[PDB]
């Protein structure tokens, strides 16, 4: 008669692939211990050891991974769109098995827009604008086109300024009605091509200039 004799956790190292947009809870196929005798590994409970981002947690009873906290894609923690974590399997027997779980992560376009640049001079005495340039931290298909507007401004900030597209990534935002020499705010709202939304407060000085870019000191 049969008794539960010892795993043989062999490939070390397994990969499962998960996307960005991933529900909190939801389980998909996972890490698996090996026990050859029984041809399968039912006895034999996971738990995860190190891990970089704190998004996945592993199914006990089964080795199955499931999400416990919302990915992302465009994080520092992910390169070449992959990261891993590291597991252990516990026998009642009092044995352990031990791998590595990689987690390629397909990017959905989530992110809005952002400026790099937010602080811009207008030399009055020979322009009338200056460019907003942005950038979108998903794939190069999931950012771009960019739609801008003044849409998150007030009524007295509208009489002051108008603003246009000029490109996939930019838009020229210019003075109207005169106003004279000094600095101000400007928020901007700006959408990707899926319709991803963004805010953002620009520095915008209204100046005398001799280079045509900064102001004269």
């Amino acid at each position: 008669e049969d008794q539960d004799e010892g795993p043989e956790c062999n490939p070390p190292i397994q990969t499962v692939r998960m996307k960005e947009n991933a529900e909190v809870g939801t389980t998909s196929n996972g890490y698996k211990a090996y026990d050859p005798e029984t041809r399968s590994s039912s006895g034999i409970r996971y738990k995860k050891l190190t891990d970089p981002t704190g998004w996945v947690t592993i199914d006990e009873n089964t080795g199955s991974i499931k999400v416990f906290r919302s990915l992302d894609r465009e994080a520092e923690t992910i390169k070449n769109g992959i990261y891993n974590i590291t597991v252990l399997a516990s026998d009642q027997g009092g044995r352990t098995c031990t791998g590595t779980l990689g987690i390629i992560l397909q990017d959905v376009n989530d992110n809005s827009p952002f400026i790099p640049k937010k602080t811009v001079i207008i030399c009055k005495p020979t322009m009338s604008s200056a460019e907003i340039v942005a950038v979108d931290p998903d794939e190069p298909i999931h950012g771009p086109p960019f739609d801008f507007s003044l849409e998150s401004s007030t009524s007295e900030v509208q009489r002051m300024w108008r603003l246009k597209a000029i490109n996939d990534t930019a838009a020229r935002l210019s003075y109207q009605n005169d106003p004279p020499f000094g600095s101000y705010v400007v928020p901007i709202t700006v959408r990707d091509r899926l319709g991803m939304s963004s805010v953002t407060s620009l520095d915008v000085t209204l100046c005398d200039c001799i280079t045509e870019n900064d102001c004269t000191h």
